[PDB]
C-alpha cells in the first residue's frame, strides 16, 4: 500500500490535511481528511497540473489532465484526472472529506503525487454550467487553500 | 528536460524558493534558487525521506536514502541521496543556491518529487564529525524551514 498527504494552507482562513492511500497499483485511492474556515457550501476539489506554489495557489496551473479530456465530475468518464468534485462545509466551517476515486493513482502515469491539490471558493459545476468554462474549470473560481501532494511514511 | 520547485518555509522568518532542472533522465540535476532570513554560515541542505509537512518539517522523517548508506557530502560516493551538503549564508542573511548534484534525479528511482527539502539550523560536517550522529544526519540540528518538491511548467 502507498500513502501520501497534502497541507492545504492559502492566503485567507482556508486549512487543512488530506490523506491519500491505494492498497493496490491499479486499485481506487482513498482521500479523507478535514478541511477548516470554507464558506457553507460545495467547494471545487482538484488536483491542478503543477506542484508549483512560487507565487502561491495561482502557481499550479490547470486542472491535471494527462488523457487531454474535457472537465466533469468524479463519477463521468468524461473528466481530468485531476477532477475530484466538491467538498462540502457547513455552518460549522468544515469539509470532512471522504472520497473513494479509481482514476487518480498514486503510481503510473495518473501519479498525483508532485502535483498541487487545490480546494477553490465556489462549486464545481461538474462540466454540467452550459457555459464554455464548465468544460474547463467547472466553474469553481479562485484557489482558497492548496498544497503540493507528498510521499506518506 | 524535466522541472520541478520548492517553496521553502518553517515557524520562523527564513523562506526560500528552490528551483530544480534536469536535461536527460539519468542526467545531472541543476539546483537554485535563494533563501532568506538565515543566520551568517553554513547550513545543512537535505532531501528528507517523506512529503510529509503534517506537523511541520519534523513530518519529513531522515535524509532520503534508498540505497540504505551512511551520512556524508554531495562529492562522497558513501552518501544518502538527499545528501546536498550545506548552503552558505552571509551577513545579509541570504544564501544564493547553485549546486549541480548527479545522484539525486527527477526521473526514475532516485526521484526526489514528493519528497522534503530542509534547511538545517546548523553546518552539516557531511560524515567527518566526531561522533555516531555525524554518520545519520551530519550534527546539521534543528529544520529552520521546508517545502515539498513539485512537478514545474
Ligand atoms: Se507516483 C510519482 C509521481 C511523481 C514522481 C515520483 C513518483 C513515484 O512514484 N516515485 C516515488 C515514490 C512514490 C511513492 C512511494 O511510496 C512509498 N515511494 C516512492
Ligand atoms: Se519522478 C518519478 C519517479 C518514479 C516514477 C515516475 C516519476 C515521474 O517523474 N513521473 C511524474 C512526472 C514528473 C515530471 C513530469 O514533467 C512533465 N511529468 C511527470
Ligand atoms: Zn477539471
Ligand atoms: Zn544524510
Amino acid at each position: 500500500a502507498t500513502k501520501a498527504v497534502c497541507v492545504l494552507k492559502g492566503d485567507g482562513p482556508v486549512q487543512g490535511i488530506i490523506n491519500f492511500e491505494q492498497k493496490e497499483s491499479n486499485g481506487p485511492v482513498k482521500v479523507w481528511g478535514s478541511i477548516k474556515g470554507l464558506t457553507e457550501g460545495l467547494h471545487g476539489f482538484h488536483v491542478h497540473e503543477f506542484g508549483d506554489n512560487t507565487a502561491g495557489c495561482t502557481s499550479a496551473g490547470p486542472h491535471f489532465n494527462p488523457l487531454s479530456r474535457k472537465h466533469g465530475g468524479p463519477k463521468d468518464e468524461e473528466r481530468h484526472v485531476g477532477d475530484l468534485g466538491n467538498v462540502t462545509a457547513d455552518k460549522d466551517a468544515v469539509a470532512d472529506v471522504s472520497i473513494e476515486d479509481s482514476v487518480i493513482s498514486l503510481s503510473g502515469d495518473h501519479c498525483i503525487i508532485g502535483r498541487t491539490l487545490v480546494v477553490h471558493e465556489k462549486a464545481d459545476d461538474l462540466g454540467k454550467g452550459g457555459n464554455e468554462e464548465s468544460t474547463k474549470t467547472g466553474n469553481a473560481g479562485s484557489r482558497l487553500a492548496c498544497g503540493v501532494i507528498g510521499i506518506a511514511q
